[PDB]
């Protein structure tokens, strides 16, 4: 167990790489789940006066983080939620990222704001730079959305000991949005109805809604069923509850989805999994207060 940090990215990588070999990894997976909890370290400074997280982590991270790499998905997005205007976002985590962190800095590439049909503020998108003791390290995509009803009133804390391994000891520690509104944001969007030039690609949320499912245990759905109605009719799109309903192109793309994880129970074909996911919705539509 390296007893001093990695003095230079040469060592760091040969790290890596002898831990990813140990734990049974891909090298660039765990790379990349590296440079992503760097990014969410920058992120956890970013706080208002009274302390209170200012962004939190979602999407495919937030499943990495939960249920580690060998029973998440593999994804490559860093997606968070602002409770600030996001001008004030990229300036934060620009400041955030010369400073640095355990001897990582990173630079911020310009927004770009993407267009949406049922947020007035729309996301914005653009990418970290990564460098670790001077030499470029790493490039991590980031989408920063603003805050629809509650999801962003609670978070849960998120650790990984990735860092730990290769002899950096700072704790880590990830404010994350929770399972219910991560639920009700993942149901909306694979269920969504895109106009003519667009069409939803989206079959590898059925995955990590099965995923969500899991991670609730025997959990009350109140909660869940609370956010998933303010998500639905914030949106004032197609209404709760929805059809989960399967494209023909998704067959393989669900396939693709299903790539390193065939240790876990989870639906083996597209359309088990809408059937699987159809239940989960009835048995949120069914809870009561
Ligand atoms: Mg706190
Ligand atoms: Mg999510
Ligand atoms: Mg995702
Ligand atoms: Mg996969
Ligand atoms: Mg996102
Ligand atoms: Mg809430
Ligand atoms: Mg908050
Ligand atoms: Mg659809
Ligand atoms: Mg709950
Ligand atoms: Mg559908
Ligand atoms: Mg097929
Ligand atoms: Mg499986
Ligand atoms: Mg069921």
């Amino acid at each position: 167990p390296y007893s001093s940090p990695p003095t230079n990215l040469r060592s760091l990588r040969d790290r890596l790489t002898q831990v990813a070999e140990r734990q049974g990894v891909v090298f660039g997976r765990l790379q990349r789940h590296v440079a992503m909890i760097v990014v969410a370290q920058f992120a956890a400074t970013l706080t208002d006066d009274t302390g209170a997280p200012l962004l939190l982590v979602k999407g495919g991270s937030s499943l990495e983080l939960r249920r580690g790499i060998p029973d998440s998905r593999t994804s490559k997005d860093f997606d968070t939620v602002a409770r600030r205007d996001i001008e004030l976002i990229h300036e934060q985590l620009a400041d955030a990222g010369e400073t640095g962190w355990e001897g990582f800095t990173a630079i911020f590439t310009a927004p770009e704001e993407i267009d949406v049909p049922g947020m007035p503020v729309k996301p914005r998108r653009f990418t970290a730079k990564l460098s670790y003791r001077g030499r470029a390290f790493a490039t991590v995509p980031i989408e920063v959305s603003s805050v629809e009803a509650g999801n962003a009133d609670q978070f849960d804390t998120l650790t990984s000991d990735a860092l730990g391994l290769v002899g950096v000891p700072a704790a880590v520690a990830v404010p994350c949005m929770t399972i219910p509104w991560q639920i009700a944001q993942k149901l909306h969007a694979v269920t969504a109805v895109l106009e003519e030039p667009k069409v939803n690609d989206r079959a590898h949320d059925l995955v990590d809604l099965q995923l969500l499912e899991g991670l609730l245990l025997d959990a009350d759905l109140m909660p869940t069923r609370s956010a998933c109605i303010a998500i639905f009719e914030a949106r004032a799109q197609h209404p709760w509850p929805p059809r989960v309903a399967t494209l023909p192109h998704w067959p393989l793309i669900y396939a693709g989805a299903l790539e390193g994880l065939d240790h876990l129970e989870l639906a083996r074909t597209v359309d088990a999994a809408a059937q699987a996911v159809q239940r989960f919705v009835a048995r949120i539509d069914r809870a009561t207060k």
